């Protein structure tokens, strides 16, 4: 029964089971993986990692359940239910890779285009590895959990259904909207990293989750059980959503922030063949295939960045040279942005091909310089109002009331940069993407 | 052409292009990979911040203060040359920190090479000379009005002190400029300001000191015909809030019991790994962790990275060290035996840190005990550390002015062995004449 | 330089000029006038008076002005302007009478239908009395105020134009939206008693004025200069308006709260002839006429309730009997509520006549008992004002430019047959007055 | 039929109809016209609250606690009759307070009638009996199961104490019920809880004590085989913060310097007016302010109202008193001379308050001074203050348990007379052997 002090949430009381899950290598791994990935090289305050964030989500998961259980004893929320939601929140991010969203969103699609991989697949594999490597399942039983039944439940809360849910019956469906919510984008995962990311980026977060948790209730909608907010709390809700918008516009879509991310992945790609990560049975993996074995994956952290940078191996001199360019601030240069409006969206599978298409656009008038596909970086940003949440009133508590595409150039001179803007504008034309602004 | 960096504690920070030129180097970005609070992060989840953002802030506050004194008092003859120099000093005062900051020069080097006198402040000066040579900064200095010979002296001296008026970099009439970045006398400098605001911010402690206010009311005045930086009498209230902050950070965070236990565990791994880990320095030569300080090129490559190189290593030579770091991940820590302080004005010197376990373990405690422990089973932790010396002035007359702790840990966790450790220690305290350890 | 500790605003720093206005009898008057009138008899937490509310307004006025002056120097806002806005905030309630709104809203319309009286007229008369009785004008100039021009500005901030304004040029119009705002219902006066009234009533006030003040800016709107808010702060504004709505629904329109107000007024009416208030030149005034002399008005406070209650005077036995009714809790009984929807609103001038009308409605079928006009109390409750649309905004990208009546009737007769009789008359009176049909 | 009142501090308060019958009387509603902190309101604008809302809260808390003890411990034989009585007691414990609360019996009556022994708790008992007699409560008591003879005794005893086991109202096996409303020994009762919460709320002070929690873990247990109310050991953390609230209210509010000066000014006005004011009592007789305590019917009409009655007066017999209250409005207060304490454990008795200025004025203070002051120029303010003495229990074995300040003010405000006042006072402290005044 430890008490941890967190700068956003204050004191976080931790169930001994939770403590047993937290003091394992598969969880301490999150201490070495930046929350905002390449954010830190643009935002100096953003040194924070997945680890404390996982702590906060786990805490927020629990605050909400225990709250719903107290205001409404008829939901039959058990001490068993609160522990699983707490464990799920804690481990939803077990599967993040080097520099978080950079890894499953850009590196694996470029490194192994055929493979379908998400960090949510990654978390469940890592959670399974965690409870097996550390004999967690006996300790679950010691505190009243049913390992077969509850381990499924935690997994389904993280990666979704593997009525589709086997972990809990539908009269407890609302337990599935606590940690991550597909429908109205309101979950304790957002709350923590909304509060957390503003705190480190120097943005003001006026959203008050304690207030929202206090007035939160389960209510019936289309004969479905959902979590609802009372009508007074729409003012708080506009402040939640305005923060989500500021974080995206100001932080998550930052131009240099995202340019630098593609430089890092270009380094990991040129370095993928020459770095070995040690797995099970002593087998050796590459950076891109360590996702295939969880003990190697345990060992795949932000560390790999510095390992490349400090390397003396001549085989890694290319990968090294790109990371020296991040340190010297000689970055890739911005060419332009465009959108596939009205058009079919670019799929993760087709990322590898895009620079070849850009370099192949025929931009007549003819140009002084010619560029090959290796001089182009094509960066796909996927985006994934108030009205879509469901409310209630005190009188009737029973009843309910994109893709951006950016192109960077590795060549830094004005004559070549001009050329790049020309190819780029042509490629947009004959792909029927929107016309780039000047 | 100014770069503007957004910082959570100081906001928008405008950076002179010269400052930028210095920042975008490996000798500086190296600070992105060094925890401000070392092993603190393993006790306070918020303490993930590194020396890097802190170095930006000091550089900023330095400039803020100099520029402020210069505008209010033009007779001080503070130049753009002078301001730039003070700023670089803030920027580069932490260039020399080692893996996990103070754990490194404060415990590791004293335990690994007792013969050596090494400080991060010496290190900051070597790294700074190394920085400006490797990156052709001296032409860039000359371009913005710096005289490299004279001014490079000034920056080093603001960092490491005099290398009679001991300073060769600036005359005594500009003496006050040596009090901005690092103030030896009253411990009030813009560097403390940054890491008090910054360390409170990440730890969730309330900090009531308002430096913007303190800077706004700061003046140079004559005290014993020496020029010092002074505060208005009204602002003695703001000063007390700084010191209540210095005191709660020390009690609550930097002297935290598990925090300092974990430091020594980390340091025990670095010691047990020092011989089998190689860092490539200049001229291709190879250095060890403890001797990499002898070359700034190897030293550049020595960051928090080394904790994970040890943890992820498969080398069978490193298993002994690796196991201490795996202990930390599993949370089986060294055990607290007790705390004491050395009475009188005597303080244990850094050179004698290595001997301390030999002394504690050799103490003869009577009654004789069930177990006898070797010195290798003891960790001795030396933990080191108010208007007086501050100068004030009044609005009417602006020209003129008005510890060590020792904790001992046992590596053996068994109750019989733990009981033994407490006895040796209580004895050791006795005829070293340290104070009696309490229950 | 004084500092006052207040439970809603923390520390309130007061300019010595302000303290000089406060330490006078005309201002200390407000310590003895309940903010919520008959509220205290329904809400035990509601003991707060005009005195602390006025302080808060004065403080909040200054907070807003100083904010605008520091973020936007081109407005040319002086320390003189700040003092004037503060004094105006401070003295905007000098003219409230016994139990505040009961007095200018119901007693004077029943005691003297002929007269036009508002507490806003009252504030100016009393403010004029204050600065004259305490030799304030010499002290005003001591701190840089121009007595002639600035006393105008202050009166005008309270009671309106006496471009219509003589106190400040049109390039400083926005200074007229701080203390009281006719247009968008956003001012520092409502800000105070929204927080202050919730604090004492046990209601949650989520509105953060500090946050709103930090992002407030002056902008050009239709070639008009007004106070605007950043688009971000609509979330905060929604919570302000919800508070305004709860205070009105739950507190200011409380059914028993309003019954008790009409009783106190019934007692003041029956006592008006027999109570004498000493004015200037020693003349003696009545409750209804002390408003005609500001020296007598000063001594007219909530005190008068207890003077009636403690009386042994047989002339006041009638009044005394009603104040005994309130305390034994034998109150007037609720008969019903209705609205003048679609019809002309009942004017203050016509309040006196209404019970005669209600008692004259022919409620056929005939009833076992008959009621006289003296057995009816009709209470006209006015609440003059998406409201969120009438606010003006800006975004950081374009900082230069901008983006009812209730009628209740109570009966004094408390038996079931008479109450039933009463409902019939009331339901009829609504019928041939074309007011809404009363609900069950 | 249960009425429910919303309280800003305690939320919804459900009132037994019997309780409502008692509240809606003149003797009780009298408390709507008596400030809780009296003259405090003239120093703290938030402090406008009266005894009335406080009495409701005590009544609410009394029932809350009695009901909880009964639910966890059915063996205590706590009846619906017992609970009603404790509640009425909480409600009516403050029935006897006079104009401006503690100012009245603590200073006005001791100075106006030095011979008489009067406390408000005595007053509460008389007012309570007048209450049930004049308003026919005893038939209503019998209707809800109270036995008027036995229980009216019990209610009085909870208020003024015993009039060997001294209590006739309830047997010793129900002794603990006497510790709820007012607890003489360990200063922990629900009366204190209420005005600690309420006084914080209106003063803007932070109150960390959680009564709801403390109530949840309270139990009756045997202490020296005597029955006492106990707290669970784990929850002592809650107790320390109760006492910390008691400490801040006293340091920051109740012993406030100008607040207490003002109270003696009000008292000086009541004294200069005691003779010319008539309050009509029973049998038509006329009483003075100081003797209205002799008749409960007169006392009923004596509230804060007497203050404005004096101030608004045009009567010239009352012109002297009027001027002291006119001083208050213009803020020309009495001036502070100094503070002292009675060294030794001796306290100045209320009976001797009147003479205190006579002693001060006759002190021969050589050095001889330019001016001499008479006793009419001195105000002597006696300020009275009324953690381990609490009884605890453990979850495993629940059945069994584990000052005065004196201030002096001067009415003459000039520099020359004020200096004299300090000397007379310093001397008086000397030859009364009280401690040396500071500053
Ligand atoms: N267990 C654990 N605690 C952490 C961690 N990070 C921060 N903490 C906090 O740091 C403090 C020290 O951690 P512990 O290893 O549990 O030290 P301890 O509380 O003395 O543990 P015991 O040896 O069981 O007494 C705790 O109070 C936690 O609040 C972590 O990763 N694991
Ligand atoms: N130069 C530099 N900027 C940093 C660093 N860390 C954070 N930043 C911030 O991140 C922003 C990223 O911009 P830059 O890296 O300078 O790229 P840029 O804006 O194209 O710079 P220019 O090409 O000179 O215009 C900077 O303006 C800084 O505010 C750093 O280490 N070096
Ligand atoms: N002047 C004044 N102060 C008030 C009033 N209401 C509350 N206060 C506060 O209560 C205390 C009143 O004491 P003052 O006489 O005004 O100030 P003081 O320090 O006691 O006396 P001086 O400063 O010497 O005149 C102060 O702390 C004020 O903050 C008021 O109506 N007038
Ligand atoms: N009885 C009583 N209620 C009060 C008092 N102060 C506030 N209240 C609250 O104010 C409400 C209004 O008073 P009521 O007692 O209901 O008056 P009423 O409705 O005319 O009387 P009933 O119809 O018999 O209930 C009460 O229900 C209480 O919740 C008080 O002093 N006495
Ligand atoms: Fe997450
Ligand atoms: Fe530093
Ligand atoms: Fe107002
Ligand atoms: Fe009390």
């Amino acid at each position: 029964m430890k008490v941890i002090n967190d700068p956003i949430h204050g004191h976080i009381e931790l169930h001994p089971l939770l403590v047993r899950i937290i003091d394992t290598p598969q969880f301490q791994r999150l201490r070495y993986i930046k929350q905002l990935g390449g954010g830190y090289y643009v935002f100096p305050g953003a040194s924070h990692n997945r680890f404390e964030h996982s702590l906060g989500v786990g805490y927020l998961a629990g605050c909400l359940v225990h709250a719903l259980g107290e205001k409404q004893p008829e939901l039959q929320i058990s001490e068993r239910d609160v522990l699983c939601v707490q464990i799920a929140g804690l481990c939803h991010d077990l599967g993040h890779g080097p520099f978080s969203h950079m890894f499953d969103g850009r590196f694996i699609p470029l490194a192994r285009p055929e493979v379908k991989w998400t960090h949510e697949q990654g978390s469940v594999m890592m959670f399974e590895h965690l409870i097996n490597s550390n004999g967690i399942k006996p300790v679950m039983e010691q505190y009243g959990l049913i390992p077969e039944e509850d381990i499924c439940f935690i997994k389904e809360q993280i990666v979704g259904p593997l009525w589709p849910y086997k972990g809990r019956p539908e009269n407890k469906s609302f337990l599935y909207e606590i940690v991550s919510n597909k429908r109205n984008g309101i979950d304790v995962d957002k709350w923590d990293y909304f509060a957390r990311d503003c705190h480190h980026l120097g943005i003001q977060n006026n959203f008050d989750y304690k207030r929202f948790i206090k007035f939160a209730r389960v209510c019936e909608v289309d004969n479905e059980l959902r979590i609802c907010a009372r009508d007074k709390e729409v003012g708080n809700l506009y402040d939640m959503f305005h923060t989500r918008n500021s974080l995206h516009r100001r932080a998550y879509q930052h131009k240099v922030g995202n340019i630098i991310d593609t430089m890092i992945t270009d380094a990991f790609l040129k370095a993928d063949d020459y770095i070995e990560i040690t797995g099970a049975g002593g087998k050796k993996y590459r950076i891109s295939t360590a996702i295939d074995d969880m003990e190697a994956y345990t060992k795949l952290t932000d560390n790999i960045f510095l390992e490349i940078l400090y390397s003396t191996d001549p085989k890694l001199k290319d990968a090294r040279e790109i990371l020296k360019q991040i340190e010297y601030r000689n970055l890739f240069k911005y060419v332009g942005e465009t959108q596939p409006t009205g058009q079919i969206k670019i799929k993760r599978e087709d990322y590898e091909s895009l620079p070849k298409e850009v370099a192949s656009a025929k931009p007549k008038v003819l140009l002084d310089v010619k560029l090959k596909a290796e001089d182009f970086i094509v960066d796909v940003i996927n985006m994934d109002p108030i009205d879509h949440v469901s409310f209630y009133c005190k009188t009737a508590p029973n009843r309910a009331i994109e893709q951006l595409i950016r192109v960077y150039c590795k060549k830094v001179d004005r004559k070549s940069l001009y050329a790049a803007r020309q190819y780029f504008v042509q490629w947009c034309a004959d792909r029927n993407f929107t016309k780039p602004q000047d």
